[PDB]
RNA sequence: AACGUUAUCUAUAACACUACU
RNA sequence: AUAGAUAACGUU
């Protein structure tokens, strides 16, 4: 803070020119932190501010009696000391990310002032504070000190000093003196991790291609610089500079080349229009015919939705069987005939029940209870069809297939040709999607279906969602609740709704279908039906609909035939075959239709909601790879038309590979061709917002909101926003496994394969210079890598050691998490037994035979053979480096939802270990690299793109107005302009074309050749392992060996043949493609580098041209996002472009990268990177995708984690910037599937709402099968904690005193003791018992002091229980293991014994060999973990879980151990025992204390949202302008640990502090601080009570519960332990958020409103001090409330207050105001009498007071009151005063919208009454030009006359020194827009002159809105018509139009001086008779002044409405 | 499958819908 | 620089 040290430091930046003066300014930079923490930290401490004051001065202070010069005061200074108790403390601050300099210092002190302490009688207490600067947590090492304080509050950001040593690096970066100076440190390497070298590397073949590549020059080089030492060599750089030198020629010539390629340049470049448009899609039309076979018929079309639909009929009845005979008697009275009517006349007869349902019914019910009463399915009882009339009915709903009711040859005709159960080159078949026949077909379907949709329901639209969070959307918007109305009124909705059950229906039936029985499922709708054909998985189904008319349905093409029968037409589906995962889309469909159709209408009045209605039904329901070949491509080719430059032509004509198997398809198709166009023409319509800079931040920017651009699926105008929104969003409409293995792996496989051909024939050199595809430039190329190394060698000294501690290099294999996970992986030998194939092997004689186990498998296996040790990992890595020396890869389908799959390589453990120490070095080189992304951790490149743009932006402006300083002078002329300097905005966002695939490896061996910090040892055994890895051989997989063998006919052109020399072998070899994901680091590294290369490239011309550029470019893998900002005036832009695309590319392939110029664009402002877009500095996501995954797949073990999982995705949604209504939506949409995945909505089974005391479902507990409530806040901070605690917070609203209402948090939770029990309602009642009993411990107490968090227990309550298979597990060696040690005679006890030895193994990962392979044994005792080892269908999971949910799945037991001291249970039977148990309970204070204790004072988080929840006040609206991105503040700042948790639980298992890699003394503290904890919270003897109760019970000792509870008391412990955890979230929200309350403010503000949002401010300070489970029972100060009242009080008084009367005001309303409910008088006392007494010396010497020792304390920081008084004689001002002739002293100025929290009595001067100032909203701007442009309404509320004359004399009590106004200029850049910043104003601009000029025009506009007659409005007839006017509203009842009128007219009487007669009005004596009053105002002129008529008129009828009912 | 994250759960061991319609 | 399981996003 201090923005004056900004400034001065910023100039100070500017003058510096000199590395050895850079040094002392940053080490006055980092002392400027110290102390700026230390005055923030004494300010909360509320103590005096010192800064290094001598011991023996403090020893004078604290004994002034003692004589001096007799204890000798050791020179140490303390930065403080605090003597309280008789007790002294010393106190220094400390800014440090380690506590080294804190312990050494604690040292110090302690030794030097122990004799001291023994000599003076009193202790000495060394405190020490540590702040960290990234993460504000705080360290204090002494606990004495804490106790005296137990609350802390400070909370500052160090962002001003992070930015500053920002530029200070910018600044001198390249100095190496400075690089070298500022090191803190030298250049140090560890012991080498291997002894000896490889040396048979050198004969590698490769490394002889190698040799023999680079010229002789070039080969002597590397074969030293392989062989250098930086440890040997006196420097590290030596070889570095020497390889520099050498190349310095080179590079300096191509870059000089380069540069002045400039002018050579044209301006053409590569931009598209419509002729590039139209020739590539004929182009592409042209391909696809040639390659896809096109049809010309209707009939030839698939299914677009697979589903047929028709209106209810609501003549007849919905019972199902009352349904099933109407569908029996419609099939049995078909009329006509057709292939298949006979079979359906015959399936019709056959289910034929005939008039005995009775019987029927009590058959089924008699099944259905009989199969409702166990566990698992009954076995040996198998069924029998009963013979119900005609049917043979196996179970409801199901029918046998009567062979003597059918035909048999209609009925293998319906079952083969027909149904297709039974069954046994080319091209693929599609419609011309050009053909004008097939669009003209697809647009009359799509109108006949919004046709026959939108028709009305003709129901109630009341459904779940709606009813459950209508209230909560219509809060959040009106206009979202009202589309949501129209949506569920609609027939869409119906419909899909409909189709949604009946497939559900569908699944649920296709179970236990027989292969000889058919089902049939019925919908809501009781003319919908399924039958399901018998089956094997697959669902194979068919729709039927009865309707009373035909032509009435809505058909999607997949109606087989309409046949007429009895009451009208039954229309039959054709057979769907559909897969299960397209199943439960189709289930979850309803839910992204839905949300589609929100997103798509979100405030948009252009849209039609129909034509989005019929698109998002189509998108929803497709599950088809039709609509995802275009959803994808549609995003590169809108994007490349709106881009400025993309090769968007070539993209059309050799990728847009349309799929167009459906005539929606053709729609979509013309849809994007449309778009294409529409989009290149409308470019130019986007515009840029204003930019408010404030010269150090960047305010309201972004791009401007208008809706021009038209939209691409549906006719409608879009913002640009929108626009992205509608080009991103459908990408996210596909669904990912939509590829069958067969296909998609044999294209895999041809590409790869493809891929090697091309590689093997053409590519065979390796270095050039004339940029040959897939070549690099050697030169440059070593040039720019030795540049980049000494960068980053010369950052950081100690890299090699970062890169052993942070990838555990020297601690053992099973400390590092990627080698002991379950993924895939691949093992080689002969392993024929465990596959068994054998035709295979077989005929195919080379197999390398292959497995795929598990990482932790095959790591015990390898610990088992003893290959693999408990050594250091880094040795074992080299070992194997040299030993492994072949390679084996194999590959498989991704199953992505892109049109073609990834392919995804899994390879080898040795492999992956090599490649993990190659790419973890990679990664630590790149981390110290700035353009580096990969190191940035997740989503916070959305803020590095917004700092870049900032940045950039600030750069464009700054050199802009720099550059046209003097042709702006010049001007206040047109040549000039002319020649003035203009600005270029540029953003390149590219990918590289086959990143992996098309790669020259040998460029990486140089990276690692001059890599310093590598011994020649190490780099030979690296290059070894590469050498080695470029001999790589691909596994052919044994599944496309398999449908390769079984084709009988060879391929033509059979590549993979050729390559396996007609399939003799299975293994490829593969040389320059280094695989898919392997080297990110590596690969980024280099591109990185590259663009460096490009970025000096651009500098140069620039230079050239004596211009100025800025180019920041960042590089994720293969992304790239390029931005440039180019400022000039030589030539015209195009130039510039064109050369820069040209050379961007050449620069590109330059380091053997390919620039995608298909998808690679550039555009003035957008900047798309990873997913992430940065508008114009404004950062913005498609967060539609978050919110189509709320109804994604989940566990499926229960209700509540399935909420939890898909609560999880909405606040992700919520992160990236959805308004609050859609994230309401998509939580209600999540709410609506899990509901519907264990049938509990509303009026089904398991709905638990007639069981609980509740009105609704909002009331019961989310663990109880409830919904969520409670704002975004809560849900987006605590993370499902926000149901109780919004209950709590409810709670304490409803049932505190008053006088306490408005208090804080604590403060209410301590006085809750006086609430009265017998008052709680039922719901209350019950809902505390839940929390008391079940949720928490009966034996916990209200006197406790620590306590468990919400966070360390648990909250499901009812979980089912599944008796799923074991599985396989065969192939698990490790499994074979343990099944032996179980099998063997104690072997179980002997490694429960072992665990329950060191029980820290348990929760945390083993450090040893022995502890691994224990762990490892032991984990396959959870059955979770052998059923998840085996693979699983999500959607075979869903159908089980529908399928028994009234089976017996709650183990009641576990329930009942929650309460003091029979089989599996229903959920409804739960449900009634639960409430039967807890009727029996009972409640009383003591118990909700304990609740509130154990609840919200346990964690400081909860502590600070209930406090921001209660006391927050929500200030003037406004629209959200400009977002930014913010990351979350950490919400426990006190840290009470300081090892690691594994560490600290390690040293707890045993009781010796002292453990390896322990600090000794620190261990000692934190295992004392473990113990306190445990002791406290009695666990640990909770656990023995509960073991001993436990063994006693069963009387033998249950070892695996022991097991269980060691578990359970170490997981509660490391969660404990756990220190700060460094989650990285980002926030978009409209400011920027530095401290913890400004995170809450802005997040309580953003997540209310949609259209706007609210600053919001708290009455009291809403952080608490204190740890993570330790009740706090002390509220906070008042010092920050007294701070913002007098900062906020002395400004007002400056700005709009006249200086005379300035004093006088002051001591007023310190006389009577209050401020926030608290005195002012009191906040002045607390002022005054506190050590923050310098921030306030103008108040305080307006009063007179300041004691002459705050002038000295002033004085001392950086002078008599004599002095003080003549120099401020003049100046007049309350919070500026001058202490010396030129010094001047300030308050810290503050936002005015707090205002509000003023109030008391009225302050009337003349005629305005200051107090409604204060109160006012509009007229507290600050801006001249806004005060003066203002309205009537605002100023109106001032008005109080009382008998004034002239408006004058009044206002001259007002400020009148001029303010500041707010004036823009124009940026003349390629993107135009403008810049508006304030600036202080003339004499003539005042707030005096303001006031005048609104008030002459106001009153002069409602003078001529109200002149009655046409004499004057003061003309006597006017004059006794406003007397008139004034006596009605003054008899009548007071109304606020009637106030404002009353309020203008007599400021207008004031204005022309009449006030004398208007004080003198009163009721006419010509007029009580009130008849005559409604005849006078009906008579009154309501004049057509468009801004009085409406006001005029609503009052008008008001006090008609008003008189007529007073009567 | 590697990565970069983010958030959720931590048990000893033959049948759904059947609806404001 | 928790483990296990699960899910989602982005890159390869
Ligand atoms: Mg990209
Ligand atoms: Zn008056």
């Amino acid at each position: 803070m201090d923005y004056q040290e900004y400034q001065q430091f910023l100039a100070r930046i500017n003058t510096a020119r000199d590395a050895c003066v850079a040094k002392d300014i940053d080490v006055d930079l980092l002392m400027a932190r110290k102390d700026y923490f230390g005055r923030e930290l004494c300010k909360s401490l509320n103590i005096e501010y010192r800064n290094d004051v001598p011991f023996i001065d403090i020893i004078l202070d604290i004994r002034p009696e003692v004589d001096p010069l007799t204890i000798d005061a050791p020179h140490i200074t303390p930065d403080n000391y605090l003597y309280i108790n008789n007790v002294l403390y010393i106190i220094d601050y400390k800014v440090s990310v380690s506590n080294e300099s804190s312990v050494i210092t604690y040292d110090k002190y302690y030794e030097l002032t122990r004799d001291i302490s023994d000599r003076l009688s009193i202790p000495i207490e060394i405190v020490i504070i540590r702040i960290d600067p990234v993460s504000r947590d705080l360290h204090i090492n002494s606990d004495r000190f804490k106790e005296l304080y137990p609350t802390i509050v400070v909370d500052i950001n160090f962002n001003q000093f992070f930015d500053l040593k920002q530029l200070l690096y910018e600044k001198f970066g390249d100095d190496e003196e400075f690089l070298l100076k500022v090191a803190h440190g030298d250049f140090t390497l560890t012991a080498p991790w291997c002894k000896t070298g490889c040396p048979e590397f050198w004969k590698h073949p490769i490394y002889k291609e190698f040799k023999m590549s680079m010229p002789v020059p070039e080969r002597r080089l590397f074969e030293e610089s392989v062989k250098f030492n930086a440890y040997e060599s006196e420097r590290w750089n030596t070889n570095l500079v020497k390889i520099r030198e050498y190349t310095k020629k080179d590079y300096s010539e191509h870059i000089s080349k380069s540069a002045k390629n400039i002018f050579l340049a044209s301006g053409f470049y590569k931009q598209p229009n419509k002729n590039e448009i139209s020739e590539g899609w004929t182009l592409m039309v042209e391909r696809v015919q040639d390659q896809r076979e096109i049809s010309k018929s209707l009939h030839d079309q698939k299914p677009s939705i697979h589903f047929i639909w028709g209106a209810h009929n609501p003549g007849n009845s919905n019972n199902a069987t009352f349904k099933l005979i109407l569908l029996s008697k419609s099939l049995q009275s078909i009329k006509g005939i057709s292939t298949y009517t006979e079979a359906f006349k015959s399936l019709g007869k056959m289910m034929d029940i005939g008039d005995k349902a009775i019987e029927y019914e009590e058959f089924c019910m008699s099944l259905k209870s009989k199969a409702r009463s166990s566990w698992k399915q009954i076995m040996n009882k198998k069924l029998e069809p009963k013979q119900i009339n005609n049917a043979l009915v196996l179970w409801e709903q199901q029918f046998m297939i009567n062979n003597d009711l059918i035909d048999k040859s209609e009925k293998l005709k319906l079952f083969k040709n027909f149904c297709g159960i039974g069954k046994h080159v080319s091209k693929p078949k599609i419609l011309d999607f050009d053909d004008a026949n097939m669009y003209l077909a697809s647009l009359t379907m799509m109108e006949q279906s919004k046709k026959i949709l939108s028709k009305s329901n003709g129901l109630k639209p009341d459904n779940f969602i709606l009813n459950e969070f209508g209230s909560r959307i219509k809060d959040a918007n009106k206009e979202t609740y009202d589309n949501m109305h129209k949506i569920f009124e609609t027939g869409y909705w119906q419909c899909i709704s409909d189709f949604s059950t009946l497939m559900k229906n569908i699944l649920s039936v296709s179970q236990y279908n027989r292969h000889n029985t058919f089902r049939i499922a019925m919908c809501a709708n009781n003319n919908v039906f399924a039958i399901v054909f018998p089956s094997a998985a697959t669902v194979v189904y068919s729709i039927i609909v009865l309707h009373k008319e035909e032509e009435n349905i809505f058909n999607p093409g997949c109606l087989h035939g309409t046949f007429k029968c009895m009451n009208g037409y039954i229309s039959i589906s054709r057979a769907i075959r559909l897969d299960k995962e397209r199943c439960q889309r189709i289930v979850s469909s309803p839910g992204l239709f839905l949300t589609t159709c929100l997103l798509f209408k979100h405030d948009n009045p252009t849209l039609v909601m129909s034509d989005i209605m019929n698109f998002s039904i189509y998108t929803s329901l497709s599950i088809t790879k039709s609509v995802l070949s275009l959803t994808e491509p549609a995003r590169y080719m809108i994007m490349n038309s709106l881009a400025i430059s993309s090769n968007v032509k070539d993209y059309i004509a050799e990728k847009f590979s349309p799929y167009t198997k459906t005539l929606f398809s053709v729609y979509m198709t013309r849809l994007i061709k449309n778009a294409c166009f529409d989009a290149y023409d409308q470019r130019q319509r986007v515009q840029l917002r204003d930019i408010y800079l404030s010269d150090y931040d960047i305010t309201q920017k972004g791009i401007k909101d208008n809706r021009e651009l038209t939209s691409i699926w549906f006719p409608g105008s879009v913002t640009l926003k929108e626009y992205l929104t509608q080009i991103y969003l459908p990408f996210y409409f596909n669904a990912k496994g939509l590829h069958e293995k067969h296909h998609v792996m044999v294209d895999l496989a041809k590409t790869i394969l493809e891929i090697e051909c091309e590689q093997r024939e053409n590519i065979k050199e390796i270095w050039s210079t004339n940029c040959t595809k897939q070549t690099v430039n050697l030169k440059i190329l070593i040039h720019s890598l030795c540049k980049n190394l000494l960068a980053d060698t010369s950052r950081h000294n100690h890299l090699r050691n970062r890169i052993e501690n942070r990838n555990n290099f020297r601690r053992s294999i099973t400390t590092i998490s990627t080698f002991t996970s379950s993924k895939s992986c691949l093992k080689i030998g002969d392993f024929r037994k465990e596959k068994e194939y054998e035709m295979l092997r077989n005929a195919m004689p080379n197999y390398t035979d292959y497995i795929s186990t598990k990482v932790f498998d095959r790591l015990y296996e390898l610990l088992d053979k003893k290959v693999l040790t408990d050594k250091p990992v880094i040795e074992q890595i080299m070992d194997m480096m040299i030993d492994h020396k072949k390679f084996y890869f194999t590959f498989f389908n991704k199953g992505q939802k892109t049109s073609k799959d990834r392919e995804i390589f899994v390879g080898e453990y040795e492999a992956k270990m090599c490649m993990y120490a190659v790419e973890r070095i990679a990664k630590e080189r790149c981390k110290l690299n700035p353009d580096e992304m990969i190191s940035e951790p997740g989503d916070g490149k959305l803020k590095v793109l917004e700092q870049k743009s900032e940045q950039e932006i600030r750069f464009l402006v700054e050199t802009t107005r720099q550059k046209n300083r003097e042709i702006d002078e010049a001007i206040e002329i047109e040549k000039l302009s002319l020649g003035k300097a203009k600005g270029l905005k540029m953003e390149i966002n590219a990918d590289m074309s086959k990143w992996s695939a098309q790669d020259v490896f040998y460029k990486y061996f140089w990276l690692i050749a001059l890599d310093p910090i590598l011994y020649p040892q190490e780099k030979e055994r690296i290059l070894y392992f590469m050498c080695n890895y470029m001999d790589k051989e691909l596994i052919l997989p044994d599944e496309l060996l398999f449908n390769l063998l079984d084709q009988k006919v060879a391929y033509q052109n059979d590549i993979i043949a050729t390559m396996t020399n007609q399939l003799n072998s299975n293994t490829v070899l593969i040389k320059r493609n280094w695989l898919q994901g392997n080297f990110n680091y590596t690969s980024s590294y280099v591109h990185s580098c590259a663009m460096s290369v490009y970025k000096e490239i651009l500098k140069e011309a620039i230079t050239l041209l004596d211009g100025s550029i800025l180019v920041n470019s960042l590089v994720h893998s293969d992304d790239n996002q390029t931005s440039i900002t180019i400022v000039q005036d030589k030539m015209e832009n195009d130039k510039i472009i064109d050369f820069a695309m040209k050379e961007f590319e050449r620069a590109c392939l330059t380091f053997g990268c390919q620039a995608n110029m298909k998808k690679t664009y550039v555009t003035n402002c957008i900047k798309e990177f990873v997913s992430l877009f940065n508008l114009y500095g404004e950062p913005f996501s498609i967060y539609g995708r978050f919110l189509l995954t709320s109804v994604g797949d989940c566990a499926y073990i229960g209700p509540y984690e399935d909420l939890a999982s898909r609560i999880s995705s909405a606040q992700t949604a919520i992160k990236h910037g959805c308004p609050p209504s859609l994230a309401w939506v998509s939580i209600a949409i999540s709410h609506w599937m899990t509901s519907l995945t264990y049938n509990m909505l509303p009026g089904q089974s398991n709905d638990p709402i007639d069981y609980f005391p509740a009105e609704n479902r909002k009331d019961i507990p989310i663990e109880l099968n409830g919904v969520l409530d409670a704002p975004l806040s809560m849900i987006s901070t605590v993370g499902l904690e926000s149901g109780n605690l919004y209950f709590l917070i409810k709670l304490l609203s409803k049932y505190t005193p008053v006088m306490q209402k408005r208090e804080s948090v604590v403060n209410q939770i301590a006085e809750v003791k006086n609430w009265k029990v017998e008052d709680l309602t039922d719901n209350e009642i019950f809902r505390l018992k839940i929390l008391r009993y079940l949720v928490l411990d009966a034996e916990m107490d209200p006197s406790d002091i620590m306590g468990e968090t919400s966070d360390m227990r648990g909250r499901s309550i009812l979980t089912p229980r599944k008796f799923t298979t074991a599985g396989s597990l065969r192939k698990l060696y490790s499994f074979s293991k343990y099944q032996d040690r179980l099998s063997s005679p104690g072997g179980m006890v002997e490694l429960f014994t072992y665990l329950l030895e060191k029980p820290e193994l348990l929760v945390t990962k083993g450090e040893d060999m022995k502890d691994y392979m224990e762990s490892v044994i032991f984990r396959y005792n959870s059955k979770r973990f052998k059923e998840s080892l085996s693979i699983q269908n999500p959607a075979q999971l869903f159908i089980e879980q529908i399928l028994f949910s009234h089976k017996p799945v709650i183990d009641f037991s576990g329930i009942r151990d929650k309460y003091i001291n029979l089989g599996k249970v229903t959920f409804t039977e739960a449900y009634r025992l639960l409430m039967r148990d807890l009727s029996s309970l009972e409640l009383t204070n003591d118990d909700i204390q304990v609740i509130y204790s154990y609840i919200i004072l346990n964690d400081p988080m909860m502590i600070t949202i209930a406090n921001t929840h209660i006391l927050s006040i929500y200030g003037s609206p406004q629209r959200r302008m400009g977002m930014s991105c913010s990351t979350m503040p950490e919400f426990r700042n006190l840290k009470l640990i300081h090892h690691s948790p594994a560490l600290v639980l390690r040293a707890y298992s045993k009781n010796n502090p002292d453990i390896q890699g322990a600090d000794p003394t620190e261990m000692a503290r934190d295992l004392v601080h473990l113990k306190e904890f445990v002791e406290n919270t009695n666990l640990e003897e909770k656990m023995k009570v509960r073991i001993a109760m436990n063994e006693a019970e069963k009387g033998q000792r249950d070892i695996v519960f022991e097991l269980k509870e060691m578990t359970r008391f170490y997981q509660v412990c490391y969660e404990y332990v756990k220190s700060t955890e460094h989650k990285i979230k980002v926030f978009i929200l409209p400011a920027k958020s530095y401290t913890t309350t400004d995170f809450c403010s802005l997040m309580q503000g953003n997540l209310i409103k949609d259209k706007e949002w609210y600053t919001v401010h708290y009455l009291k300070q809403i952080l608490s001090g204190g740890h993570k489970a330790i009740m706090q029972h002390n509220a906070t100060s008042e010092q920050n409330i007294a701070f913002e009242c007098f900062k906020l009080i002395t400004h007002f008084a400056d700005s709009f207050i006249d200086s005379l009367s300035r004093s006088a005001f002051l001591q007023l309303i310190i006389d009577e105001f209050s401020y926030k409910d608290v005195k002012v008088s009191k906040l002045y006392d607390i002022i005054k009498n506190g050590y923050n007494r310098t921030d306030f010396i103008p108040l305080l010497f307006r009063t007179g007071d300041l004691r002459q020792a705050d002038l000295d304390k002033y004085d001392a920081m950086k002078i008599l009151i004599r002095s003080l008084d003549y120099l401020n004689n003049d100046i007049f001002s309350l919070s500026r005063i001058k202490v010396g002739l030129d010094e001047f002293a300030t308050i810290k100025k503050a936002h005015f919208s707090k205002m509000v929290s003023f109030e008391g009595p009225p302050i009337k001067t003349g005629l305005l009454d200051l107090t409604e100032l204060m109160k006012s909203q509009d007229l507290l701007n600050l801006n001249y030009d806004n005060i003066r442009n203002s309205n009537l309404i605002s100023f109106s509320k001032l008005i109080c006359c009382e008998g004034s004359d002239n408006i004058n004399d009044g206002l001259e009590f007002l400020s009148d020194d001029p303010m500041n106004f707010t004036e823009g200029e124009a940026i003349h850049s390629t993107p135009i827009f403008n810049i508006y910043y304030s600036k202080r104003g003339e004499r003539h601009m005042t707030y005096r002159n303001a006031i005048k000029l609104l008030i002459e025009r106001e009153t002069k506009i409602f003078e001529e809105a109200f002149t009655f007659s046409e004499n004057g409005f003061i003309s006597p007839e006017n004059l006794g018509c406003l007397e008139a006017v004034v006596s009605l509203i003054k008899l009548l009842k007071t109304n606020e139009w009637s106030t404002v009128i009353d309020k203008c007219i007599h400021i207008c009487l004031i204005k022309n001086g009449m006030d004398h007669m208007y004080h003198s009005f009163d009721v006419p004596k010509c007029f009580i008779n009130w008849v005559m009053f409604r005849e006078f105002i009906n008579s009154l002129p309501g004049t057509d002044i468009p801004p009085w008529n409406v006001m005029t008129e609503n009052f008008k009828k008001k006090c008609i409405a008003l008189i007529n009912s007073k009567f």
